[PDB]
């Protein structure tokens, strides 16, 4: 069988599909994390304190007849923020598939950045080695269902409007790709990690003497790589800092060089336009790019992170039989 789940563009920084849980079910909207392995969803039980969730919907285990009791205490911690809750147990729906699953009520949700959230909590499609508390990950369950067609999923990220994006578990949609699906295997395994033999700017390759490693991140709306990598990229293309951004006059927005990720032997390139964000040419206002440093601590990193900015231009599919992954021109 194969289901497909579709997703939710919001400035391209944001993706998120929906997911229900309970009897009768509570919709919720969620991001689908490579770089995570628990699920979670706020909780009534959150602390009206904490104005993010007054902003999100919160899981009632007493609205939901298949809920089981587990008071397990979590800590989830991204690189970006830091959630805390207990274990619970009840059914989630994930595009028509139905999966008894364990997963977290928060009751501590800090307003940065969750109070930038569009969406309510997240769902991790990692191994169950980075998966906090040895609970077993949804795609795990999924798999020992023996539905699927396929022990694999895919990621489509769309370029907005003014549909936004789709993941489909069980194998791919011939209609966002086009040519030949690209291997690289996983040099460990328990993380979405592969090898890359440098980062090419222009026609310097100034980063990645020697190589280095790339966490491919559907749950990162950037690219990201080392302070000092992404510092002396941007001295390349020539951009200025910001708080925690990046910048250029959109005048030469349209100029920079193109970036180009060496993996498995092939050269996936990103041209000036995928990376930059171009709303406008002005000479008064500076635009952001979409690549941000962020130093990501062992035993995981230092890695850089492919996220959004990166998967809107290759569709990527997440094979788990093999433990590799397969990147291929999106539609």
């Amino acid at each position: 069988t194969t289901s497909s789940v579709i997703l939710t563009n919001y400035m391209d920084t944001q993706y998120y599909g929906e997911i229900g849980i309970g009897t009768p079910p509570q919709t919720f909207k969620v991001v689908f994390d490579t770089g995570s392995s628990n699920v979670w969803v706020p909780s009534s039980k959150c602390s009206r304190l904490y104005t993010a969730c007054v902003y999100h919907k919160l899981f009632d285990a007493s609205d939901s007849s298949s809920y089981k009791h587990n008071g397990t205490e979590l800590t989830l911690r991204y690189s970006t923020g830091t959630v805390s809750g207990f274990l619970s147990q009840d059914i989630i729906t994930v595009g028509g598939i139905t999966v008894t699953q364990m997963f977290g009520e928060v009751t501590e949700m800090p307003a940065l950045p969750f109070m930038l959230a569009e969406f309510d909590g997240v769902v991790g499609m990692g191994f169950i080695e980075q998966a906090i508390g040895r609970v077993t990950p949804i795609f795990d369950n999924i798999i020992s269902q023996g539905v699927l067609k396929e022990d694999v999923f895919s990621f489509y990220y769309n370029r907005d409007s003014e549909l936004g994006g789709q993941i489909v578990l069980g194998g791919s949609d011939p209609q966002h790709y086009e040519g030949n699906f690209h291997y690289i295997n996983l040099i460990k395994t328990g993380v979405w990690q592969i090898q890359m033999k440098g980062v090419s700017v222009g026609s310097s390759t100034l980063l990645c003497e020697d190589g280095c490693l790339a966490l491919v991140d559907t749950g990162a709306s950037y690219i990201s790589g080392s302070t000092s990598s992404i510092e002396k990229l941007m001295e390349a293309l020539g951009a200025k800092k910001r708080l925690f951004d990046y910048v250029v006059k959109c005048n030469e927005g349209p100029t920079l060089p193109d970036i180009s990720f060496h993996l498995g032997g092939k050269e996936y390139t990103l041209t000036s336009a995928d990376y930059v964000f171009q709303e406008s040419y002005s000479s008064k206002k500076l635009c952001t790019l979409a690549i941000h440093a962020m130093d990501i601590p062992p035993p995981t990193g230092p890695t850089w992170a492919l996220g959004a900015t990166f998967i809107r231009k290759f569709y990527t599919e997440f094979d788990r039989r093999n433990n590799r992954i397969g990147f291929a021109l999106a539609r």
